[PDB]
């Protein structure tokens, strides 16, 4: 997928909450890498890789973090879920 573009998706449905890769609503679950590994199913036991862990819970969402399943592509979803696995195992954020 394309991170890249990933960035404009994050930038046009992302970022009211997650600015700096952190969570206006729930503190502790942050886009950075130590937090993903320790909430996000999948990744957190090492059964999903962390791109398809973050698609899964940008498609169907979890708590206040809505669901976009139908409201972007799956090539959008896919393409943020590439971008946020890139800002963080890189510590871009
Ligand atoms: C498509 C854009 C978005 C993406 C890619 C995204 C991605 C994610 C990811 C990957 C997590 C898990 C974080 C972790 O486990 O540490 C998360 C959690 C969360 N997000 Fe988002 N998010 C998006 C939009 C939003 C928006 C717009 C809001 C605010 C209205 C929001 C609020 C939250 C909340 C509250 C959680 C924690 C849910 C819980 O487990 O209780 N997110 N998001």
């Amino acid at each position: 997928a394309d991170a890249a573009a990933g960035a404009q998706v994050f930038a046009a449905n992302c970022a009211a909450c997650h600015a700096g890769g952190n969570n206006a609503v729930m503190p502790t679950k942050t886009l950075k890498a130590d937090a993903l590994k320790t909430y996000l199913a999948g990744y957190k036991d090492g059964s999903k890789s962390l791109e398809e862990a973050v698609a899964y819970q940008v498609t169907n969402g979890q708590g206040a973090m809505p669901a976009f399943g139908g409201r972007l592509s799956d090539a959008d979803i896919a393409n943020v879920a590439a971008y946020i696995a890139d800002q963080a195992e890189n510590n871009k954020w």
